[PDB]
Formats: C-alpha cells, structure tokens, sequence
C-alpha cells in the first residue's frame, strides 16, 4: 500500500508511501504547484526513513480546497498537522523542497515540540512585505479575486506539449515527466495541469521581515538546508548574510532549483547529505 | 405598495443574508455589524437615516448568513472581500460604510485598501483591530493551529426557554433587555433542547497572524475618505488615552454620546443621538 | 411584553433551511409546505387565521431563502420528504401534521404513506399525487434526464430591472396580483441588473425516474392519518377532469371551494374559506 | 517517454480518480467496478485486453474518487450520469463500457438510455438491479428514511492491523490475491490503523427501486451488441428466472467457472476472460 487518501476534517488528500511502516516518521512537502513527485529521485535512496510524501492541496491528486477558502502559507500548515494527527504521528520530521521548505520552517517555529528535524532543499522563508505597503497589497488580493472566476487553464492537446510547457517554467526533462504523471488532468482537449485558479492569487498579508525573521529563530531542532549553487542563492545574496546568523547546517551543491530531481545525480548528492543528517 | 426587506445576496463562493432600509434611490450605504451579532444590530438606526439605501448585512456565521464552506477561515480580511463582493452583487460601484465595533473595523480596512471605493465611514464605537508584533508571531499561530486540533470538542449552549436565551445574551449595563431582544430574533435557532445562539464554532478559533500595530496604523492613515466615529461614553474606546492620541493625529470626525458599547440599538434616544450625527454628516 | 421568534435557520446535517414561525410555541405542531418555485409566504394569508397551531413555514431546498443544495444533490419529491422529516428531528418533534400546497401536499402524501407512526393529521391544499410515468417510457425519460443534466450549465435566471416587472412575470407562471406581491417578498434576490426569482437551475430538470401510476395510487393508499383535502374549482379538477373519480375512491374529507390553485394566498376570501375549513379539521 | 497511467477526472459536480490502460489510440472504453471495489478490480484484466484504451473509473465514494458532497445521492442513475460526463471530460462521443456487477448495472441503464453513445457491452456478472414492485414502495421509502435518520450513529471499523482489514474483505466468496489488489486501492491511514474508505451513505437502500417492468424495459432498450459473461454458479446463471430471460435476450452469453470477482480472483480467470472479450471487440 503506497498510495492513499488521508481525510481530514475539512479535506481530503493524496500522499505517497515511500519506506518501511517501522521507520523514521517523515512528511514530504513539494515546491508551488509541484506535487509529491518532486521526491521520486530521493524518497528511495533514504532508507530507514518512512516518508510520506504529501500533496498540498489543491496540488497532484490532492483535493481542491472548498469554495471560500485560502492557499496561504499556515493552512498547509495546518494541513500538514493535521496529516500528521490521522496517521498517528506524535514527533515526526520534516522534509521538504523550495514553497514546502518554507511551510516547514513554519511549523517548526511554531509548534517546536512536534517538530524532531528539518530536511530543506533550496527554500526557508517567504517573500516578505511591510506594514507601510500592506494597505495596497490587500487591495491588489481583494481585486485579484474579483477576476477569480475567469482565470484560464491552459490545454496541451498532446503530452510532450505539457512535458515542455512545465521546462519554460527551469528543470530537466526527466523531472519536468516526472511531475507529469502526477500533475497532469485530462480535459477535452487533451491535458492541462491540475491547478487551483487561487493558487496565483497574491496574498491579503505578508509576513514582514521581522515575522520571518522570528519563525526562523524560533526554531529548536536540527536542519539540514541544502543550497543550489544555480538556485536560490544565486537568486538572492541577502540572503547569504541572514544565514550566517543561523545554526542551521548549510550544504551548497552544484544543480538548480530542483537538483533533487534533475537528476540521479543531484539527487544522490541530496540524498547522501540527509542520509547522513537523518542518522544522528 | 410592493416593498422587499429580507433577501439573500449570492457571492460565488457564499450566500449571505440582508435586512433593505430606505428608498432604493438613496445614497447606498452597507451596515456591518459587531462580532457575534447580526443585522438587527441596525434596527433602530438604520429606519431613523432616511435619505440612505442602507444594505444591513449579516457577516458569514452570524444571523441568517450562511457558514462558510468547510476550512474556511473567519479572518477580517476574508469579511472585507465579502462586503466588497456584496457591492459587485448589487451593482454598486461606489458606496459608503456604516459600522459598529468589529465592522467599522472591517469597513477601515477596506477603505485603506480600496480608497477608489470607499466614499465614506460612519464608525460605530470602533476603529482598529487588536494587534500583535513579530516577536510573538511564532507562538501565536501555534497556539492557532492547536486551537485548531482542539476545535471537534467545543459545544453550543442550548436554552429550553426564549427568556434565558435573551438573558444569557446580556451577562450589568454593557446591553439592554431591548437590545439582546432585538438582536435574538435575527440571531437564535430552534434546535431538540429549544433555542441556540446560531453561530460557528470557528469564530472561536484565534487568528493565526494578528495585524502589527504597525500594520493597523498603516490601514488608518490609508483611508482617504470623510469618517464620522462615533464613541460610546461608557465603553472601552472614548476612556483609553491611546485612542485619544491617536485620533488626534488623523482627521476623522469624533463625537461621544451617552450610552454603553450597543448605544444605537439600546433604546431609541441613543439611536437618534447616532442618527443626529450620521444624517448630517451623509447629506454632505 | 418579550419579543417573540418569527424567522429562523433550521440546521440540518446536509443542508440549512429557513422557517417562518406561526403561532403559540404549545400549539399543535405542523410542518407547513409550499409549492414548485413558492416559498414559506405561500402561507402568510392563511397561518394567522390557523388559531390553533404551531406551523412551521419551511422554505424548501432552492426556495425562498432556504440554501440551494451542495454540487450534485438531486431536487426529487424524497428528497423533500427527508428534509421535512429532518426538520421535525431537529425541532425535537416527535409526531405531527403536515399542511400541504400543491407540490408541497405530494411531498406529504409521501411523507405520510411511508411513515404513518409520525404524521398526525394532513391537511391539504389541491393537490395530491405527482405526475407520474410509466415503465416503457422509462429508458427514454432517463435518457433526455442524463442530456438535460449535461446541458444544466447554460441555463441562466431572468433578470427583471423592475420589482414591478418581476412581479407580472410571476402572475403569467393564474394567481392574483397580491399574491404574486406575497411571494416576491421573499422570492426575490438583488442581482447586478436588479432582481431576480431565487431559484436553483437544477429544480428544472426533469426526473430520471418517474413514479409510476401504481407508486402514486399505493402512496396515497398508505396513508393512515385523516385527510382534510381542499379543491379549487378553477384549479386542479379543472385540469385533470380525472381527478374527480379517483378522490372518490379514498377516505379524505373533500371541500371544494371557489379560486384558483392559490385560492389561499390570491385573496382575503379564500384564505379565510381555506381556514375555516383546516381550523374544524385540526381541532378534530 | 513517460506515460500518465493515474488521474483526476474534473465533472462539474465531482472529481473522480482514474486509472489509465493501453494505447493512447486504442478503442475507448471505461471501465465499471462493483459495489464497495475499485479501479483495482479490472488490475488484472485490462492489461490483457491489447486493443483498447481502459478508463479504470473509481465511482464516486470508492476507490480514491471523492465522496459526494453534503445530502447527494448515491443510486444507479447517478453513478449513469457521473460515467456519461467522464466520456465528456475526455472528448469521447461514442464509446464502449466494461462493467463488473454493479458497474455492469449502470452501463445497461447508460446503453438503454442512450443507445446513441454506446457501441458495446462487455459484462461481468452483472445485468439488472434487485427490483421491487409499488405495493411495496411506500414501506420501502419509509425503510430507506429511517435509515437516512440512523446513519449518523454508524461508525466505520478500524483495523490496526493491515492483514486484519484485508481479511475483513473476504467476508460473497472472493480470492485473498483480488482482496490484496482491492485494498491497495481502497484503504486509507486512520490513528487506530486503517479503514476500508467509503462513504457510509452507501450502505443505505434506495428510495425508489426500478420495478421488474423498469428492469426488463432497460434491458430490452439495449441496442448495442453485448459480451455477458457469467460465472457458472452464480445467482445469475442458474436461477431460471435469469435463464428464462437471457434466452429471449441478443446477448452473447458464457459461462465460465470461477465466483463473481472471476475476472480478479486469479490470472487463470481473468484470461479467460480476457479471450471472451478480446474477441468480441474485435469484431
């Protein structure tokens, strides 16, 4: 049994089993608009690790939130918690990629007595906004949805078409498949990808500099924080000052954003640094 | 002859529940209500403002609007889409804002986001939210998403007479007998025991991201529109000096009147205190 | 001298539903059901004069102001049956009576044949049995059932700039003026261009599945309560010369009274025939 | 390269979970499991039939479809209406239906509505529902309301043991193998263990049955050619009211040995299966 639905209360999700049941409890969360997938390489060369892997809402096969409701950052938090409860986890940790990496940075600050680790490739915060702008940016959210109801989901009337289409958006063709199999719907036309049209939204709130700043000092347990030489670093050296002020193990590896499935290669090299991470 | 008053109002995404006063041609005008109340809250008020189609709104989870749908959350940015969205219903491009307590709220927030939409704010005995800094951020939405796991074993009270239903409303001053009436009709549900207090249980829950003061200064420097806030002489908001210094920094209109927290809906001279000051500053 | 409970929510597992409250809270407990695209107001000449009796005015599903049902539910003549059972379970009701118009009157047929322990009494108002089809016509019926269902999302509600408008679109759907007034009160809902028939478009599919004429007359055989059936010369009979015979076979206690199929709303006159009639029947 | 064999099938109402068999460009077909399975049903069958294009549905409630939503139904006719919007949502016009049991319920109420959509019949073990005549309807309805009323106090069983839920789905007759495959598909992590998931409202009874005229009437409608295959004992083949009727019936009847999951039980019987049907879609 490695792939089931987990219904909580108020959603039902997807998530792939990946490991022995006897293992080290592990939740897999994906980048934006990703799914589980994004753990194909490297779920399976972490051994001794029971690894659910996650679909956030409205992502892969999971469901599509209810109407009304936000994709913002802490509802799947309270998502990934609740995952959690229904299988019974008490202490369990966290592995995840880029959007996921941030929801777990989260977690972890805010509920540290659930939290044993942290596995984090190539993400730790949000993109921030403050208080003097904060006015405008609801008004951009509240505008934003009033055109919720015409946004476009684009079709691929044949596979190889969605397969580039996600390239254009950068990672290998491999991964680009890989993520395909999981993420894509067939429509009349032929595939689209499975998406919630409020996942573009822009948020109603930002985190500020300082919310961030705290949740990632709050933090109590290990991380691991694996860096893309060709990803997020490359994107934003400010960020190279905050991370001297952290603990958190700090691994820089060549690949991009995604060197985790690119590759067998980025992946062996991701996996070697959280095999070894996981075992003390 | 013909005349409607109760309608539902449908969003794409809800179905909310308003009271109509006034001629269909006056200025439009939708009235917010408090935190755990419902429209009625403007059933003295809103018939003494005569030149105003006030649209008396009950917020998701309040009166006869519905709950929202499953995991949806009950933030004031998610009432402030709502109201905005009630506008786009109706038709309206620009319109006014007529709110008590945690609508006025509501209404700053949205007139210092969408100034271009606002054309006024009659603020009842409100004005910003309670807030929160940065440095407690982390342990605040913890304690949200523990609320949340805990959320199955709350309870509604059931009241088997009308009587303690009303009565359970005011528990020595802070809402009249005649108010927690009026209130009950729009706000209580039949159920086997007799009368509940309809409501969510999310409503409870805290937020998981509390405005920063910074952020709750910001919205109340944004607003560009004419406000008129009226504060009630016994309650909370007229007796705290940082109230005081803070409006004194912005040009809202300020005015005090005798009464508790609910002074419009309390009896009818407090209505028409509200009134005297809301028609004469709409009739601009 | 205590403001007393007229209009409320009614909360069901799957659904929530509005009432209008008629009479005194120990008064004989009825359920009060309106017919095919009225609402609760379908009663507001008749309850009042129902001295006796507690009625329970309910908007069915997609009518009035009760909620539309969620994504894919069905708006066949059971579904109703449960929701006015639920209702009763949810009021803590253990048995009562039923008054029925029209569509509202099969409803209780059906409730009252398939569960005589809980129907007290029916008092019905020209109407009786469905429309109903037979097996050879059944693969066909589900047939252009399956291809309206796939062609729902075109249908759109008209939009009626004019309340007044919206009222004359309602006398050509016969009833009188003021009856069609009556019911837009509450059947009326704001939309961007004015107002609109709150309806939901599923309430126009056909059936996939019609009761036969043996399912109706059995239903109608099944029911053990006494019967208090109202006849309006211009309307059901008038329809179905049929009628006559069949009603002729069954222990109902028949009235037969001037007006149309809405002889209790459309005037002051028929309501008051109509009560004078039920008031006898229900102190029996 | 890589091929999409597991999807989300998006109908306006509802979304469903589906498996994806054979070429791209093969003879469209969906397929139909029974009563309380899934998708895994066909696992063993639908490799083996090399021409088509199997849309392995899970039917709403089961599998890893979603449940309804709030107050829907779950009868034979909704289930019609989600498979019809199936083909929509794929662009299919005219196609062909592979049903089990119950799914092969549904496709003869699709075929007999709808001759116009439907270019063949491949059942298993399935042709038309328990009926029920009016005389009893009133009492039916009343059962099926007084059950609606009770479902709230019914709570699904927890196994904390994996082989212990699986051993529950053995109680028709069914092969530990075909129990195995329908429990990769159909049960779901709980804090006790696991959970066959389901919707509890599909344990209800209906309000409305088809009478034997309905049935017989759909049966009748079916305007299609049609592969039936039975099992050699089962209810179906041998009571000789069945009999009586197939006889007078254009379908191409056949007998084979094996229960009613004979087409998922084991390899053995779901070749013999596949041979039936194979030939019959190809010509």
């Amino acid at each position: 049994v490695e792939e089931v639905r987990i219904s909580l209360p108020h959603i039902e999700l997807a998530a792939h089993l990946f490991g022995p049941p006897d293992g080290k409890p592990v939740i897999a969360l994906h980048g934006w608009l990703d799914n589980a997938m994004s753990f194909s390489r490297l779920a399976p060369k972490l051994a001794g690790l029971r690894i659910v892997a996650l679909d956030f809402a409205g992502h892969g096969h999971s469901a599509h939130r209810a109407e009304g409701a936000s994709y913002l950052l802490w509802d799947y938090a309270l998502d990934v918690l609740m995952v959690a409860e229904q299988l019974g986890w008490e202490r369990f940790s966290l592995l995840g990629h880029s959007m996921g990496a941030i929801v777990s940075v989260l977690l972890a600050g805010a509920l540290p007595e659930r939290i044993e680790r942290l596995a984090l490739i190539d993400g730790l915060i949000p993109y921030t906004g403050e208080a003097d702008k904060a006015p405008q940016k609801l008004g951009e959210a509240l505008k934003a949805q009033l055109a919720l109801r015409h946004k476009r989901k684009p079709v691929y009337a044949e596979l190889e078409k969605a397969v580039e289409a996600r390239m254009r958006g950068e990672i290998s063709r491999e991964a680009a498949e890989l993520l395909a199999q999981r993420g894509l719907e067939p429509v009349p036309g032929g595939y689209t990808w499975r998406t919630d049209a409020r996942l573009t939204l822009p948020s109603p709130l930002r985190l500020t500099q300082a919310h961030a700043l705290n949740f990632v000092r709050s933090v109590e347990c290990p991380v691991s924080l694996v860096l893309a030489e060709q990803g997020m670093l490359a994107v934003e050296p400010r960020m190279r000052a905050l991370l001297e002020t952290l603990p958190f193990e700090r691994h820089h590896l060549p690949g991009g954003h995604h060197l985790h499935l690119d590759d067998e290669a980025g992946a062996q090299a991701v996996a070697r640094v959280f095999a070894a991470f996981f075992a003390r």
